[PDB]
């Protein structure tokens, strides 16, 4: 006989209940959470030695909802399911996003997180419960994992916070947002709000994050309960001989690299600087380990950018802090269709295009918790000619889903109820070139679209995405990143709202420090940027 | 002018005819076998050169069911036969695994054998005409066959054998099974029987392996008639200076690596002496092939755990060669569901869940003779956190289909009648862990699960597996077989029933030479093994 | 901020208007494209390196109708367009097609062409929209290309030849076809003609050639005011010493290599040489690359063929030049099924059957401009069996569209009205043999299925495909080619038709310099071989 070790905890209005050590064995991760009534099992399995030839940490998610959770048999063909719908492809970015921060630098090992839904109740959602699992088997496993991170669910009545409101309290409810992160600080947000305010907009960030606090406490005392040992990982041993070899020949010329203003003459010349570098290395000596060679350049490029930011001096485009891109605002590109415009902001733009329709063409989501029919619609694609190499094209990928709904949700408050206009409305995004935030100009451009349809719109609405460079203690935050201003930054802090207020902000962390005193600033610089386009939107047009 | 070869022999109450030497004859192997209205049209394809490094022998088949043999064009959005259906994977299995065994150990060469139906009869099923197709394709193709094989439908009528019943015949049948093998000794056989003796169930796999020995006798004197000159292959010189060298190095690791017991820890140190005996050699001397070297480490594998079990002598994890593994049954393990069951033996688990619905949800399949409705539902999911690897969570593979049928035949004739019981049923079984047998552990978890849910059925259904391991003439019958004792067995024998008789039956021999004396023995040892399953179960639960 | 490059012009009556320089900036080249209304946004993007390991040149062109553009809501499930349809690869094929000869022999570079419709009128089809934009965006674009190419298509109402005609004016026209080429020669051509006779097929190509040199003069302009410099390259250079090195040891027995008749002994014997001429020349210096020394052998098969049918010696199975192969017609080949036929020309054969139906099973095509139901459906597929080779099955792969609907352009115009015979027919061609057209061939095998099924078609259908062999001005034109005549050759020119006129004219031609005098001869000699194939096939059965 074997028998699990159970611990239970009060979590706002329902007992949370996590079990572990008696399903999964072989598994080197298994619990199974149960909020109330609703039941995600989350495994995580890796590897203790991957692959020699691996540069890029290859973590993958994989959320499924099983249709026996509600009790129906499935309305497919083959009455099995089969591929996810747009509904699971965002709860498994939903789950991705906070942990993946948290896993050391230097770390390659092949880790997959496997949560699959076991029951389920039409009150709670299984969001905030899959997450909670994937934060307590990888606090189990052993593989090197800080946090673990906490699941919050804020609601927002009578200019209140509520923690974890059901389908019929989100019903009367204004604000929608999902908080994660560790006990020391935030690291994700998704919302979904009316038109609230910048002050209270944060408030509900800090509100969640304050109570997620008592999930964190109880992993970490199953941990010392029931927990396998934690794995002995040690980072490959900083090289300093070749971390002054390559600089000596590379540090100099990516220095003056990072001044040029055009992305494609600067993407041109780094890729030669860095072909014939290693090419030099290589006739030195065939020894040297290549990929080696591209983690020390690649963090010469990191520090030529971060540097030069906290010190005061001009960015990449030689643009100040608060300052952002020129814009090009064009209402009405197509001829043949409902609406159109092409937003563009600097060296990125948002083909973006509206299209309306009766009733019966409504997308019927046949969702676990219930069926509902879906009135507006929103449609992301991000083609290889945007970045400007070659690529696969048919089938939308994860990000571009994700995508696609976070410029939903920067619309959905905005756009007009069934009792003013009762008709579906399909909007697609064509980006034609991506160099900052794709996901953000987007909502610019959907703003024009409807209008230029003849959708009455309630306001304006605009959105832009902000980053930070952070070392020690003393920080910068930016104003409309750039591409490489994002990947080698230290967050993507979007955030989409109107003249009034903020409507959805999307906050990406990537590391662990990050304080409410910081946050403040990113958000009130956001604000004074995002009037800046709608004073450029408005000149155009300003009525549908 | 073009010009067939044709062969005509009396089978039954039908007439075969076989076609050879017009129809693609590009290709090194084709045959039209085509019976009272319908056929399948079948050929092989083998490469002359093998890969480069291929190791493993890639052997596929794929069986497809063309719409336009019973004269209708299909009812979907293309109009075109697409991707293969739940049907179609089934019959494509048991062509492919009857004549993989019979390919001589040494062979790497890419082989292919399709099978197509080019037109149908209502009566006459296309799966063993599909069968014999490949067995007769196969022999003239010239690529190292040791067959032929036979195929032939059993069933089970007025407690008397019917050799191939018709549609309308099966209906009144109480079994139903497709025997396939050799001259000299049976291969496989997949069944469904409706509560069967022991005595009745082994009986019935010596009828139709003695009643499909005409066809084999007539395709045997189309080789010595039209067949193609046979390939000039040898294996492998067997070099007893390389085998000694390995063996006095490895065979005394591998002795004791076998009585780890545990799963996780015997193959962390299974590994360990694979990668360092390579290694160590390479050292020594680097002009050695790294995918011989394996092959021989194989070879060692399988002579220590069948030597081992061959003598009196406890197998790999202590249990003697009758003795079965601990079982915990559980059921009402998940809250919102219908029906809970939690089923584990040994190291393998089965999380098996029931589903209730009307008539409205009821499988609509569209098979090639008519349209049929499906009531009782089965699916089987293998995820990658089973076994304790990482893997694509997306499905389903053929083996998951495969074993999804496998667990449906074995409660079938349990379940209850439409009239008494006039709802359709869903289940589901989801994999935890596996080693050993996983599929006869669903069909344990399945009356759990029904008896969970509240559905009257007529008694409690078990299965388990069982091995054989056999040097020369002598056998060892081995009860409930862990996952390598499989791998380096002879033979997967699985039985599925109640206390009363049998209700599904699986023999895949993958040797020649079995005996009839030795399967009585197998299916007798079976059934007081079956027994020990069903006592636990009805301690726990033994009604609805 | 932003400036486009705009010049507009007219063609016929539409005027087409072409812009470039805003949208889609860091792509190598994009323009928008469109005529009245109906607008395709065009992206050529190519790799400045090439991979180290490639040997034949990427073209990947795709594409990609969306829904919005006609202002409607896609009738999907998700509401995506998504995957390509049994449509959207046929103009993607229209558009590859053409360009693809136009590039250098020796460029290796990946290059994709994004063609995706964002506006649509009515009236205007966008598939020769999507033809002038690529060949506007290639000639931008800088990668050598040997353009740029005009698109016109060609009606034929009341004896007189219409450019361009709106979906509405197709319905009194005899005659629908896409006529591409340069300047100064003609490339591609696909055509479809209710039983027009050779003069009037081949005048209909001239008239399309002259009218679309005004489009062609207006993209050269374009690119002398906005285009990006042509990029620097240069092929591999010729290796005197090391052509002359293979030729010495492999030329004088892979010209009795091609002497031998049949095709698996060829292409076993070419084959060999290979493997032993490459094995000999790594054995003496291993400094040589792989794929150089396969380009060198190409260059001797090319040169012995080519050589012989210039000079005026028996081609490779002994055939003069224009003698066709071997017929074999039969019918009623299936006992189960509607239409069976079983057609065979040399050593290529097509099983073709046909299958009656209701109004009911008629498949409905969601096209972007219009709402269309076809009666009629022609399939197409292409095993691994057929050439016999080794190969995965499912989805139909391109050339199987290609071909599917090509072969249904011969057929469609000789098939009865609705109103005569109101059953929609189902037309499946299986290829169990390839070396010479099967598509082709699988019109002939149509005709012979119709009848046998009892569809009262007017006339009998049947076809032969022709081939070049011209490297000055002196031709040789070939009546039924074979694979390696195909190949090694110069163009693909495809007839299909009836007695009295042709249905069916297809022409991929592959080399640049093609006369008006050798196109008329192929399609003269070409009618001969017609009435050759029908004169066999009216021997078997004449009336259903």
């Amino acid at each position: 006989m074997l028998n699990p070790i159970v611990r239970k905890f009060q979590y706002g209005q329902h007992t949370v209940t996590l079990e572990t050590g008696m399903m999964a064995r072989q598994a080197t991760a298994a619990v199974m959470v149960s909020m109330d009534d609703t039941a995600v099992f989350v495994t995580v399995v890796g590897q203790k030695k991957a692959k020699p030839g691996q540069d890029f940490f290859p973590l993958t998610v994989n959320y499924q909802e099983r249709t026996y959770a509600a009790g129906r048999i499935p309305g497919s063909f083959f009455r099995r399911e089969g591929r996810p719908s747009e509904g699971e492809t965002l709860i498994a970015r939903l789950i991705d996003r906070p942990i993946r921060p948290l896993f050391p630098e230097g770390f390659v090992n092949e880790v997959q997180v496997i949560a699959t839904v076991v029951s389920v109740n039409p009150q709670v959602n299984p969001d905030i419960v899959a997450m909670i699992g994937a934060s307590a088997a990888l606090s189990l496993s052993g593989i090197p994992f800080n946090g673990p991170i906490g699941a919050a669910r804020v609601g927002y009545i009578n200019d209140q916070y509520v923690l974890n409101p059901t389908q019929d309290e989100l019903k009367e409810s204004k604000l929608d947002l999902v908080v994660a992160g560790t006990e020391a600080a935030v690291l994700m947000v998704e919302s979904e709000a009316q038109l609230l305010s910048e002050d209270q907009m944060l408030g509900a960030v800090v509100f969640g994050h304050e109570q997620q606090q008592v999930v964190i406490q109880n992993i970490n005392e199953l941990v010392k309960e029931a927990g396998k040992p934690r794995w002995d990982w040690q980072p490959e041993p900083v090289n300093e001989a070749l971390n002054a070899r390559v600089a000596a020949l590379a540090e100099a010329r990516l220095s003056d690299a990072y001044r040029i203003t055009d992305k494609q003459e600067r993407y041109a010349q780094v890729d030669v600087i860095k072909s014939e570098t290693i090419a030099t290395l290589l006739a030195e000596d065939e020894t040297l380990d290549e990929n080696e060679l591209g983690e020390i350049l690649h963090a010469i490029e990191k520090n030529v950018v971060r540097s030069r930011v906290l010190a005061g001096e001009p960015r990449i485009d030689g643009r100040e802090k608060d300052m952002i891109r020129g814009l090009d605002v064009r209402t009405g590109v197509l001829p043949r269709t409902h609406g159109s415009a092409l937003f563009t902001r600097g060296e990125t733009q948002a083909l973006v295009t509206a299209t309306l329709g009766t009733a019966r063409d409504a997308q019927v989501l046949d969702e676990l918790m219930g069926e509902r029919t879906d009135t507006f619609l929103f449609h992301y694609n991000f083609p290889p000619y945007s970045v400007g190499e070659t690529g696969m094209v048919g089938s939308p990928k994860r990000r571009e889903i994700g995508h696609g709904r976070l410029a939903k949700r920067g619309v959905l408050a905005v756009m007009p109820d069934m009792d003013k206009f009762p008709y579906t409305v399909r909007v697609v995004s064509e980006i034609t070139e991506s160099n900052g935030s794709s996901s953000m100009a987007s909502v610019c451009g959907a703003s024009l679209a409807l209008m230029d349809a003849g959708v009455p719109i309630k306001a304006a609405v605009a959105g832009i995405a902000m980053g930070l460079v952070k070392e020690g203690d003393n920080y910068v935050v930016l104003s409309d990143i750039l591409g490489d201003e994002d990947h080698l930054g230290d967050m993507d802090f979007k955030v989409a709202g109107s003249r009034d207020g903020i409507s959805a902000l999307q906050m990406d962390i990537k590391i662990e420090g990050i304080t409410k005193e910081i946050m403040q600033v990113a958000l009130n610089q956001a604000k004074g940027a995002r009037l800046h386009i709608l004073g450029v939107m408005e000149q155009a047009i300003n009525a549908p």
